[PDB]
């Protein structure tokens, strides 16, 4: 669910999922995918790629079940299409901590979205 | 496609289209369709829609001509799908510049678009 994969941006990079990923680069929230711009739009290109490979599951609604083992996040077990979601979400959130020192303010609201480059199909 | 719509927009409002409008609002720009939040949203909602009995054509990617007569945009060979879009296209542009009198600058980067509420059948 987007509140899932909310909170486990919020938990990981600190920062509002929505203001500072929402409109990111090519990549980051609406639309589809693009160019990526930097490190922080990969990780977003790599998770739309990933959403695209889930058959039997909605990415924006189906729930799914975390919990926290230490500092590391524990994908509870329902359904591989939700398993894999929950590990897609996952990777996005530790991909946009890993890179939070590349993160651009200049490419926060990509209003020039639909004119980023051609990407491939993932 | 998105280069006469812009041509459009930037002719009748005399604002940049993409920074001004292309996140405004649950409706203007990358993303979908949602309850709209003013008069400038709705003109998008409105475009939205258009665009959706647009079946035979790519309303983004497929270019077409048009000329002004006098202060009227004309559009030009009446090939369906394109004719049509060029129209779509038209009636955003003119909606736009009759409601910049309410826009808000508040909506131009709306990040929270995932968010908005959904909206009604076209
Ligand atoms: C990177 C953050 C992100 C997405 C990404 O992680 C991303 N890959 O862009 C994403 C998104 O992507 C999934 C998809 O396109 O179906 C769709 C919509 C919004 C998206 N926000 C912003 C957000 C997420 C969660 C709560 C509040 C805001
Ligand atoms: C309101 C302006 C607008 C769209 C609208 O007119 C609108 N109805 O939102 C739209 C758009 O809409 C069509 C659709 O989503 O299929 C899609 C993508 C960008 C869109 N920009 C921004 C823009 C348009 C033209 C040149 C440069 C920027």
């Amino acid at each position: 669910s987007l509140f899932e994969l909310g909170k486990m941006i919020l938990q990981e990079t600190g920062k509002n999922p929505a203001k500072s990923y929402g409109v990111y680069g090519c990549n980051c929230g609406v639309g589809g995918r693009g160019k990526p711009k930097d490190a922080t739009d990969r990780c977003c290109y790599v998770h739309k790629c990933c959403y695209k490979k889930l058959t039997g599951c909605d990415p924006k609604k189906d729930r799914y079940s975390y919990s926290w083992k230490d500092k590391t996040i524990v994908c509870g077990e329902n359904n591989s299409c939700l398993k894999e979601l929950c590990e897609c979400d996952k990777a996005v959130a530790i991909c946009l901590r890993e890179n939070l020192d590349t993160y651009n303010k200049k490419y926060r609201y990509n209003y020039l979205k639909p004119f980023c480059k051609k990407a491939d199909p993932c």
